[PDB]
């Protein structure tokens, strides 16, 4: 693939960085005067990021709309994605009113809630069946269903309730569990299986609201899964499947929420995991249950 051939290209040039810088550059800067705002200071884990004005998520609360998430709208593609900061202590019920308001089947959490030896967002989600959550903020209630631990992810039914009219919904909760505290996996096959399950679990698809994802900041992992999810789904789509330019797709995505793959590193493995997923696209269908095999699920 040209994207195969580029990637050696950068590789054996050693330019990773100076690509990344590039982007860094070209990227789109929108206001963030909302998240800026002193009485929502709290409601941000990084004065470092935030939510863009123009596509911002906003709550259906009449005292404060606010919370750091954006909608990311890939029009070519027909996928819609809400980046969001893992929550925090104070922001646990707007997670899960942004959630049922924007009708979102999944929500993919793409980081520990403690990594290299600190807390990298709430515990937002209830541990135990026996012992559900009430976000009394928001009127909801949230009750753990079922878990399912394998290797690299973890995937949880959660059943949210609205409170105030007692609708319940079932939400997937997808976990990955094993990206490395430094660097990145180094072989993107656990990612990509992981992707894929979340696709086959129907959150990604147009009958949902947008999938929700997010890291700790929701840009650096966050960006990868939806940058990979993005790209191989124009892959499909097109005439010219060798037409897809991850820099271009990652800086239209830049136009909704800023800081969108956080290293080099990061833009590397998102090639990586965009040329190795085209493999099963092309006709592979014996791909798959590669990924399934070369990493575990016990």
């Amino acid at each position: 693939m040209e994207m195969e051939k580029e990637f050696e290209q950068i590789d054996k040039s050693g330019s990773w960085a100076a690509i990344y810088q590039d982007i860094r550059h070209e990227a789109s800067d929108f206001p963030c005067r909302v998240a800026k705002l002193p009485k929502n200071k709290n409601r941000n884990r990084y004065r470092d990021v935030s939510p863009f004005d123009h596509s911002r998520i906003k709550l259906h609360q009449e005292d404060n709309d606010y919370i750091n998430a954006s909608l990311i709208k890939m029009e070519e593609a027909q996928r819609s994605y809400i980046l969001t900061q893992g929550p925090l202590p104070n922001t646990c019920g707007h997670f899960w009113e942004m959630v049922w308001e924007q009708k979102s089947r999944g929500v993919v959490m793409l980081n520990r809630v403690m990594e290299k030896g600190s807390l990298k967002c709430a515990q937002y989600w209830p541990q135990k069946e026996e012992k559900e959550m009430i976000f009394e903020d928001t009127n909801l209630k949230l009750t753990l269903i079922s878990e399912d631990i394998k290797s690299y992810y973890t995937v949880r039914q959660l059943e949210l309730e609205n409170l105030t009219t007692q609708e319940t919904r079932e939400i997937l909760h997808f976990h990955y569990t094993t990206w490395p505290d430094f660097g990145v996996p180094e072989s993107p096959a656990s990612f990509l299986n992981f992707l894929f399950k979340v696709r086959e679990s129907g959150s990604l698809s147009p009958e949902h609201g947008p999938v929700v994802v997010h890291c700790s900041a929701g840009i650096g992992r966050s960006g990868t899964f939806c940058l990979a999810d993005t790209c191989l789904l124009l892959m499909d789509k097109r005439k010219d499947p060798s037409s897809v330019d991850i820099k271009k797709v990652l800086l239209e995505m830049r136009k909704f929420r800023m800081g969108l793959i956080q290293s080099a590193d990061q833009l590397r493995f998102s090639y990586l995991a965009v040329i190795e997923g085209a493999k099963f696209i092309m006709g592979d269908s014996s791909v798959q249950d590669q990924w399934k095999e070369l990493s575990h699920e016990d």
